[PDB]
């Protein structure tokens, strides 16, 4: 429910180039809308730059694919 | 005094090796310590590996010069 909607958010971010899977993710509804916040990782070797982007992406292809979400912040950390 | 212990903290901050500016610095009292969340700036093109490095020697260089600090995290964002 949460669950399934959990589930999309984590598939979408996995998804995207250059993401070592979802390190964390924290979902909460206001009312109708889901407020996020998540962590990927990505590689040690990749530039904070590239990390940045990375992040981008996520955020365009979850936000994208799940119509409920308003608010979505994504970091990252590095992950071998 | 709050705002004596956060120049401190800025400070100690900035003299590492790496660090470009404190972006953000949130500190508040419980009891008699300080619990402190921080972003600093990095070179964009440092690797993920190398922004991590600079997060654990700010951390290490702020807790060594201000006694109270009993929790401090550092995370890092890309900066010109």
């Amino acid at each position: 429910h949460m669950e399934a909607v959990q589930n999309r958010i984590v598939e979408a971010a996995e998804r995207v180039p250059g993401v070592r899977g979802v390190i964390h993710l924290r979902a909460r509804y206001v009312g109708q809308d889901i407020w996020a916040d998540m962590i990927i990782g990505v590689d040690p070797e990749n530039t904070v730059e590239q990390a940045h982007e990375i992040c981008e992406a996520v955020q365009a292809a979850v936000c994208g694919k799940i119509r409920r979400i308003e608010s979505l912040a994504v970091s990252a950390e590095a992950r071998e």
